[PDB]
């Protein structure tokens, strides 16, 4: 009977159909002439609202779509006011091209490739906890982000502000729904996507969060560095173990692609303590590893929910 989410499983069915039927959504498209598109945001531009000189972000959409446009707008409107969710301010079209764009609150991002090098133990806990606030909220709202990765987590370290951005791959969760496994970005794809298992849920985002946690406390970014989707499962199983992978597959009646038979090899399950060395020892703790172990596990249904992760001792200093 496949699997279902342990939490927020039925919350979309309990809501008005208009909430999740994004194909029926009809956005109110404003005039993009209200916006002065000043610079590329270091197809997203920094812009100034001509009316009130307030700075914003404008993201230009792809006009030929329709379906993914209605889906991203609807999810963003549903998530408005959500904790650490990037705030959609307006939906507009260029008056000449009719091309849709989205207007977002401005956030001064610090490139994660520099930021992560000066984060302390406290910082990582702090920001992971902020990120969890966002994920618990969108999952409570019946939405999987499906593309959690450092590039989609904007952080202003001066102001200690975090925002989960780019909801273009987000979907509504409905129990027993089969989804596209070509979602997320390679390094952060959960094992369920890599073995063509389509009945996944919110716990896909928790695997990606776990990937981020691992790279921050261990200083190996990305942590699972696949060269393609096939090799990505290989990198994971070099850590979580190959016999452990087969167990997972056995449990959910998943048959592994015959291509894997020649490249998977045989690998033992590594203890997380094996990734500790002098260069990350000040970021790692037993509480960090015990949390990580409960996120990066094959069995999506057994992974901690965002809410459970928030209750973990690792965030005791930031609650
Ligand atoms: O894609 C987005 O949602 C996005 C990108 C940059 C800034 N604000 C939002």
């Amino acid at each position: 009977a496949g699997s279902r989410a342990r939490v927020y499983a039925e919350v979309n069915s309990l809501r008005s159909r208009e909430y999740w039927d994004y194909e029926a959504h009809v956005p109110s498209w404003g005039n993009q002439d209200d916006y002065q598109l000043v610079r590329k945001l270091g197809e997203v531009f920094e812009a100034i609202n001509i009316t009130n000189n307030e700075r914003v972000v404008v993201k230009i959409l792809k006009p030929v779509k329709k379906k993914k446009i209605k889906r991203e707008v609807k999810i963003l409107e549903n998530l408005r006011g959500g904790t650490n969710i990037i705030k959609l301010i307006d939906t507009v079209k260029d008056p000449v091209s009719k091309t849709p764009a989205l207007v977002f609150e401005y956030i001064n991002n610090t490139d994660f490739k520099q930021l992560y090098q000066i984060l302390t133990d406290f910082d990582i806990r702090f920001y992971m906890y902020e990120l969890l606030k966002a994920l618990d909220y969108c999952h409570s709202k019946g939405i999987m982000h499906r593309d959690v990765k450092p590039h989609n987590v904007m952080i202003d370290h001066q102001q200690k502000k975090l925002r989960l951005i780019d909801w273009g791959l987000a979907e509504f969760y409905h129990p027993a729904q089969e989804y596209n496994v070509r979602v997320a970005s390679r390094y952060f794809k959960g094992p369920e996507l890599l073995v063509d298992y389509q009945m996944y849920d919110y716990s896909l985002d928790m695997w990606s969060l776990g990937c981020m946690l691992a790279s921050m406390i261990f200083r190996r970014e990305p942590f699972f560095h696949g060269q393609d989707n096939y090799d990505q499962l290989v990198r994971i199983a070099k850590v979580l173990g190959t016999e452990e992978l087969y167990g997972y597959l056995k449990k959910y009646h998943i048959d592994l692609d015959p291509h894997f038979n020649d490249i998977l090899g045989q690998h033992s399950r590594k203890r997380w303590e094996n990734f500790i060395h002098s260069e990350n020892r000040h970021l790692v703790s037993p509480e960090a590893l015990d949390l990580l172990d409960k996120l990066l596990r094959y069995d999506h249904q057994q992974r901690l929910t965002a809410k459970e992760a928030m209750e973990h001792p690792y965030f005791y200093p930031v609650v």
